[PDB]
DNA sequence: TAAATGACATAGGGAAACTGAAAGGGAAAGTGAAAGTGGGAAATTCCTCTGAATAGA
DNA sequence: ATCTATTCAGAGGAATTTCCCACTTTCACTTTCCCTTTCAGTTTCCCTATGTCATTT
């Protein structure tokens, strides 16, 4: 059937399984996504969990079959979101030293 | 007593029990048909209500017994109307974002 | 007149060899190649979508002059048409190559 | 407004010779000089970082009508782009000269 | 007023990751023209049954 | 010498058969929706690499 990204993303947000990935508003319209830049030493694949989740979810990534590739999972997650109408990028807290991340918000 | 499509269609148009299926002429010579595209995430089953109604009506589709098949219902409905003389597709508003549909018309 | 069927038409283009880059890759004439340069590249230009364009002109999908040029769509339609077609398969994919980007299709059977 | 590609744009600046000490050295144009100096020195301005500034203005990254000129960043962006070009290698690093600071790239190719 | 030794404040710099805009791709869905189909209607053989015309008793 | 016992035309539906007519399905691509990839550059990250000030001999 293949998941559509917005409904899928919203579900992850509601379940709140991944960390650094949740609703940052009680009305539910703004949300955070970890985004530790790739070159940083403290950066593991645990910091690309949503990106990885999406890849596993769409069949792109299958642990065992393909080597894990972090940059691709991220560029893929990002491009999918950009084209999505009714959803804009708010603040770019990506290079932020302690808690690097981004908040997306649904608009009309 | 299998229904003939034009009389049947006109009846649905007059009863107006199907959202989006309605005349657009006081004179009743132009009607509109809901025409959302199958892939669209926003396509709920009822977006093929007339197509489904015709399939159930010709006894081709009995809920419970058959697996829903939305493409064929629309496909059958469109093909059935095409042979009909005195009837012609006037506008194709189906790749339309908000309210997608097609307008047929009766050539005198 | 009749509308051309894609495989016979393609074979004909291959035999005529009018388009540059489009050629049989073997004597048995069963494997052929199609130039497939990526659209965003700098050296890209309309002549790198010649077969795609030819097919569009051929099916009346495009009419130099009256209609407006949609190069990507020409490729999408040509690519999509072959994809369902039975008895033809994708063999190679050198489409992301630098100097000679192209894909290689092979004719098969059942 | 169409975005310029760096090599064709750079070659144009070299031919026009609008900046001081940019024109190629060899007439066949297989080598050229770049106002590559240093930033932690003394009289370093927008004159010694002209190509770097030209590229920044050219890509809209910076416009002498809003963006507050950052000479250090401009040098970083220009350096990275030249590095990735296959048929383009850096000959010598003559930035190691007092009064005459610069750099010599090659228009080689394989 | 000095060659040297230190002391910070950033400017390079090489890789590899990031990115926006737009082209590519998958594959499920759509299409008009063309050809196929089912089921009810019209038509073309089958079946008693009638019954007057023909044999046994 | 009637008195039944049969029997081959013509009836009046059955029993299929062949036709027709609306839709249905194929045919052979085309298009759409939603993301993915490519392009050709930008931007980090993480270290060095120097170029002005400030103490050693």
């Amino acid at each position: 059937p293949k998941p559509r990204i917005l409904p899928w993303l919203v579900s992850q947000l509601d379940l709140g399984q991944l960390e650094g990935v949740a609703w940052v508003n009680k009305s539910r319209t703004r949300f955070r996504i970890p985004w530790k830049h790739g070159l940083r030493q403290d950066a593991q694949q645990e910091d690309f969990g949503i990106f990885q989740a999406w890849a596993e979810a769409t069949g792109a990534y299958v642990p065992g079959r393909d080597k894990p590739d972090l940059p691709t999972w991220k560029r893929n997650f990002r491009s999918a979101l950009n084209r999505k109408e009714g959803l804009r990028l708010a603040e770019d807290r990506s290079k932020d030293p302690h808690d690097p991340h981004k908040i997306y918000e649904f608009v009309n």
